[PDB]
């Protein structure tokens, strides 16, 4: 008989639809439409002349290695330079195609059906995404300003041991959050006093607009001995996030099981994609980065101006200390679907914060991006919002 | 603590025969017959160097950023253009090793029930294990899968999908006759069944005409039920991860689906860059590849020929880069790959390529790295240790 492939899947088939994400992250990108959806990098930082330098230089000089299958682990001496960028020795770097992959190999080999999984609401739709196609069962902690509330996080602890925790330390997606050092050593403790997993993805660690990025729960962790942290780190937000090159830093024990998971994923990870990676690190990498933070700084500094002036004080929005987002909340009852059809007939768009909740939620909230945009794009599309918020208020 | 801490899937990897053997067949001087790593000589290293250059220089922008799953557009054109389908039937993904992987994750379940020939390509029952599915094994030959043995599988149980390789087979070589694919496609269309086709070697025939495919064949019948898997690895550059699967809209989406929670999107930068390198006299480059591993191939036989005793068998393949061993049932090839030491060349066991156990007097031997004289010179230090296991 005919086939039905809606029975021809598996379990996994229904658990990664994404159709509500794709609509409605379509009807943006229009005519004259500014939009504040999408975490698109700022593009004039991508380094076009020296990557294509650098990828010829590479593909001349050694293209019977790029072009060649290699390690699982990753290209030798990108490896050497992450360890001798966190922190660590090169066995403990696993290059990745993205934080994206890392994501899903950590839910590979630590979720299983109906597994305890604890993370923030909101949270990042990556490791959602990755993480719901194990069907896990979430466990949430809401998220503010000073990061995770660490209390709701004792009780529910106490009542459950889930197979790990996915943070997001510094500034958070989508909220832009930031936990205060002496949050993130209680939150230690928490993990120590339960010997739980904790997966920290440091995304925009050097996004931060401060004169300084505040240590990570993997190097307050490593500092007492407690290898229970796994790091993701990637080059997306400050080299380029088309490359799909990021790592993945772990005690061995869980290293070995993502290397074996990365391995039947895609092999490896691109070897001109690392190696170029690498032809462009190794050389000014610290003003690169210096670089990087005045830009997302200045357009920071501009999101905000702007929505002072035309978003009425009824609505609360934070104000991010580094990284590219700005979390928004509308007052209680009101909802973000209808401040989003709104908003583009004022021809300005956002996500609304729905698909940001594991569980469900976030209704009157959305989520606000300003590292794509100009400091006019930012102060025009703030007018149209703050134009069509105006509107919804009645 | 960690061991207490995984999950089944962590059981379900355990990466033996892959990233703990192959070490031992690296050392000083040992050639090596294992690992099946593409000819080096084909790698286009200038032209890329130019055509990656100018992609980063004129249309870099696109190129280091994000990009939407499916793949860079003229690609899937491209490719739909080659394979004799449409861009939209078309998904881009960073090497086959991930089409195996977005298949398994959305028709497999603990439990599922796979079909796929006994031996089999490792990259498919590593991407497959991982999901805890059942393992439905049938024999392959030099005519590829034992279709009796299969519809007597067909009549008790139910695969969620078949996983084939109907073109020079990973490790054996064994190459589908059309009768036979007419057969096995009127036995999933009677029972409405899923077949995932892996062309990896589509373009590698040492004739001179490529076989019409599974894909081919259905797609002309009517039937649906095909998911047809390509790579670039063995025509381009295994490195640059750049593959493609085409299927059915309906079960395209779900794989596009299951794609972006991957890895997003694959390398934008690899997707054009093979582009560029393509289209561009594509014909002459897939005959410049036919011919080296068909030269290759001959030497290697040849070689066989001359040094290994009657007692041991290995297949002669009509295209794809591989000879398959068996040694007389008893004799063990990995006991053998510890004399191959003694004599400095090396091979890949077996067992590993069994999903379900078994087979341990076999092996697998490629030589598409090698050149004329490591062929012969390798063949010549297997067929001595062979002397050696036949010795008693
Ligand atoms: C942007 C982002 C990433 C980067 O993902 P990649 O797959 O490495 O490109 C990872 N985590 C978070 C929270 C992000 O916002
Ligand atoms: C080489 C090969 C592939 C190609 O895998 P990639 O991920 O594209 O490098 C797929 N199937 C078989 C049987 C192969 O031998």
């Amino acid at each position: 008989k005919p086939l039905s492939w809606s029975e021809a899947f598996g379990k996994g088939a229904g658990r990664i639809q994404a159709s509500t994400i794709r609509e409605l992250l379509k009807l943006t990108q229009r005519p004259g439409i500014l939009s504040f959806a999408g975490g698109l990098p700022a593009p004039e930082l991508f380094p076009k002349e020296e990557a294509a330098e650098a990828a010829a230089r590479i593909l001349r000089e050694k293209g019977e290695v790029a072009l060649q299958y290699s390690p699982t682990e990753g290209y030798a001496p990108l490896r050497a330079f992450v360890a001798e960028w966190i922190g660590v020795r090169p066995e403990e770097v696993l290059i990745t195609t993205g934080s994206q992959q890392a994501l899903d190999l950590v839910g590979k080999v630590f979720l299983d059906e109906g597994s305890p999984v604890l993370l923030e609401a909101p949270s990042y739709m990556g490791a959602i995404q990755a993480f719901r196609l194990q069907g896990p069962r979430f466990l949430t902690v809401p998220a503010g300003e000073e990061g995770p509330d660490l209390d709701a996080l004792e009780e529910v602890l106490k009542r459950e041991r889930p197979r790990f925790l996915y943070l997001i330390p510094s500034f958070q997606n989508p909220t832009g959050g930031l936990t205060p050092l002496p949050a993130r050593k209680r939150l230690l403790q928490m993990v120590m006093e339960r010997g739980l997993v904790v997966v920290e993805d440091d995304a925009y660690r050097e996004l931060y607009f401060g004169e300084a990025r505040l240590p990570s729960l993997f190097e307050l962790a490593r500092e007492a001995g407690y290898p229970g942290v796994i790091y993701l780190g990637s080059f997306s937000k400050v080299l380029s996030p088309g490359l799909r090159v990021a790592f993945a830093v772990a005690h061995p024990e869980a290293l070995q099981k993502l290397v074996q998971a990365k391995q039947g994923a895609d092999l490896h990870t691109p070897m001109l994609n690392q190696m170029l990676v690498h032809e462009l690190l190794k050389e000014g990498f610290s003003e690169r980065l210096e670089r990087v933070r005045r830009v997302y700084r200045e357009k920071a500094q501009a999101m905000l101006h702007a929505l002072d002036r035309e978003v009425p004080k009824e609505v609360r929005y934070t104000r991010p200390k580094g990284g590219m987002f700005v979390w928004m909340e509308l007052p209680k009852g009101l909802s973000a679907e209808g401040l989003f059809r709104r908003a583009l007939e004022e021809n300005v768009a956002f996500v609304p914060g729905g698909p940001f909740f594991a569980n469900g939620g976030g209704e009157n909230t959305l989520r606000l991006s300003y590292a794509t945009l100009d400091r006019e794009g930012i102060a025009e599309g703030v007018r149209r919002l703050g134009r069509a918020l105006k509107g919804l208020l009645a």
